[PDB]
């Protein structure tokens, strides 16, 4: 029923090994065992991991220098599943291959590839920062990184530009400065003349690219505070209105992909306030208080949080595959979800106590609209939770901590014990509901990782571990689904809240889906809405206005006024203006018509 058609073992005994396909449509896979760096082994596969062959030995200095390469870390072009640079942790050397590590060529450079960072379209362009001197020089190169010129020296920070947004090309860059401030300029032809050269916005502190929003930081006073400036589509900056009674030092930017921004302010006690715009991206209300944050702290002068998205220092976590849905950790922790993008938040309920979610990483895609598995526990030892409601309802689907993944649209589901030594593949093709067991080896092992073969129909798993000695294993799970879907196996399905509203954002969304327990191979994309509705307005299409904020108590959704504005929430008796009630509709919402949408809206006020 299903088969392990491939095992490995490398007599290799580092402490790390990371192991990636090369793509979708592809027989690579590529095997980088290193040190927690005292040494490295590479290794490749050209059958779907059959088979791995050692090409360490292929990564040298040359004819005559026989010292062992040392390799950190290695890059994947995404716009050319092909190529790779592997970067060497000491020397100013990179090794390249444009055919899948077949033929690698090694080339010496004029800094250390601590970072490179490859352009997601033009697959010969890339930038490399040197961040072992303080003298912060910026490399760019077109060629794969063979050869190099230094574009800009003294970096604070830089970022590619994005597509479609910026012009081909661009780079944003901002160079620190003996004043502390600092001009934040963009290019189009890597800074080699003034034409192709303009500014953004000057006298600033930070900067930083998210999606279709930039962001950048000035200070105004009379202590001094630190105002935040935002760009939507790439129009002028402007001044955010943030009004607190006390400075803000610096703000972190949660989310910015939905049309609107998500920023924390404030981390006393492990904790920060969360806070939404329109899509300007300029008046901002407090959504959510005391979310979880962690950070490892910084140098005390940076003025917009830096950090890996993989890593948020705020518990707060956007689901994939869905419009409007977030979820977060507050604090003796809740677990909240919203369905509006903060609007209003719900606790999150299993069979019913409170869940707790610890975001091993909740894992959700565009791939199996309203599925997501998460890591979490009840009441007062951790389980694996399900929810094919897209986080509405859950279910516990497997007790003890585990690493998951899934296949064929979310159809079969995978599930390894973690933290012991196992021998057992736990699978499901019923999202969960029951669960079989496959032994995927004789001898047990400790394991490390659990993949899906890259595609959104793939059936394949791959398994590594050890008992110190790195074994790989590829599990073909196809077999258990069996034969083709059909018609009977498809059912119509809308998101909704918690209280059964398939009414979000304003609009009624249709997926067509494989239902819960049919047995079949699903080889149709239905991840885009079948229909799409709109709906009369209620609570829940609309958010606290600037000036107000989510009342304490959030089941009550109600928006009262923020005492941060100091009693002048509602100021301006002339004309006919439009007071707010505390409400606003949220960014992207398109309801229309009914009760709610009047004196929820602005009244009209002599
Ligand atoms: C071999 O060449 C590399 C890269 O140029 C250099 O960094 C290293 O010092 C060399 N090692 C020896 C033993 O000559
Ligand atoms: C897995 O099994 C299916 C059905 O037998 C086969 O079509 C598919 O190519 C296999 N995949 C791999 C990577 O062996
Ligand atoms: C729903 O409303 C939006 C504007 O709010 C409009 O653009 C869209 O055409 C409407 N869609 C449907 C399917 O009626």
């Amino acid at each position: 029923p299903i088969k392990v058609y491939g095992q490995v073992s490398l007599n290799d005994s580092h402490n790390q090994m990371v192991v990636h396909w090369a793509g979708e449509k592809s027989n690579v896979i590529v095997a980088l065992a290193r040190d927690s760096p005292k040494s490295s082994d590479v290794y490749v596969s050209y059958d779907y991991g059959k088979s791995f062959k050692k090409i360490s030995d292929k990564l040298n200095f040359g004819l005559g220098n026989r010292s062992e390469a040392v390799i950190a870390q290695f890059y994947h072009s995404p716009a050319d599943n092909k190529r790779y640079i592997f970067a060497d942790a000491y020397a100013q050397y990179l090794w390249i291959t444009f055919d899948f590590c077949n033929t690698l060529q090694g080339f010496s450079i004029p800094f250390r590839a601590a970072d490179l960072l490859l352009h997601s379209k033009a697959s010969n362009l890339l930038l490399g920062f040197d961040r072992s001197h303080p003298n912060k020089q910026l490399w760019k190169s077109d060629d794969f990184g063979q050869t190099w010129i230094m574009i800009q020296e003294h970096v604070k920070s830089f970022s590619w530009g994005i597509d479609p947004y910026d012009k081909p090309n661009t780079i944003y860059i901002e160079r620190h400065e003996p004043s502390g401030y600092s001009t934040v300029f963009r290019s189009t032809d890597f800074f080699q003349s003034r034409e192709n050269q303009e500014v953004i916005l000057e006298e600033v502190r930070d900067f930083q690219l998210r999606d279709k929003y930039m962001f950048a930081t000035k200070v105004v006073h009379q202590q001094s505070s630190v105002q935040l400036w935002v760009s939507f589509g790439r129009k002028p900056m402007r001044a955010a209105q943030f009004v607190t009674r006390h400075p803000i030092n610096e703000y972190y930017i949660a989310d910015a992909s939905e049309d609107q921004v998500f920023v924390c302010v404030s981390h006393s006690n492990n904790r920060t306030n969360l806070y939404i715009s329109e899509a300007e991206g300029l008046k901002f209300s407090l959504s959510l208080e005391n979310v979880l944050y962690y950070s490892p702290g910084g140098a005390g002068s940076d003025t917009l949080v830096r950090y890996f998205a993989n890593e948020p220092f705020a518990d707060f976590h956007r689901v994939e595959g869905l419009q409007g849905v977030y979820i977060a950790t507050l604090i003796n922790m809740r677990s909240v979800i919203t369905f509006d993008k903060g609007g209003t938040w719900e606790f999150l309920q299993a069979p019913g106590c409170s869940l707790h979610l610890a975001q091993m990483p909740i894992l959700s895609k565009e791939s199996a609209p309203g599925l997501i598995i998460a890591t979490g526990s009840v009441g007062k030892k951790t389980n694996v939770y399900i929810s094919s409601s897209a986080g509405a309802r859950w279910r516990e689907a497997l007790p003890g901590p585990h690493y998951y993944t899934w296949g064929d649209h979310g159809g079969i589901i995978t599930a390894i014990a973690q933290g012991m030594e196992t021998n057992e593949l736990k699978y499901s093709t019923n999202e969960g509901e029951t669960w079989k067991t496959f032994i995927f080896s004789e001898k047990p092992v400790f394991v490390y990782g659990l993949l899906t073969e890259p595609g959104e129909k793939s059936t394949v798993f791959t398994i590594f571990g050890s008992n110190h000695s790195w074994l790989i294993l590829q599990v073909n799970a196809t077999d258990a689904l069996g034969v083709p879907c059909t018609e009977n196996d498809y059912k119509l399905w809308s998101p909704s809240d918690e209280r059964g509203n398939e009414c979000l954002l304003g609009h009624k969304t249709v997926f067509k889906r494989r239902t819960p327990h049919a047995t079949c191979f699903n080889g149709e994309d239905f991840d885009r809405p079948v229909v799409v509705s709109n709906c009369s307005c209620t609570r829940e299409d609309y958010e606290c206005d600037f000036g107000f904020k989510m009342s304490e108590d959030l089941s009550l959704e109600v928006c009262v006024p923020d005492p941060e504005f100091s009693g002048k929430s509602y100021s301006p008796v002339g004309s006919t203006y439009r007071r707010t009630r505390g409400y606003r509709k949220i960014s992207g919402d398109t309801c229309s018509g009914g009760d709610v949408e009047a004196r929820l809206e602005g009244e009209l006020v002599p």
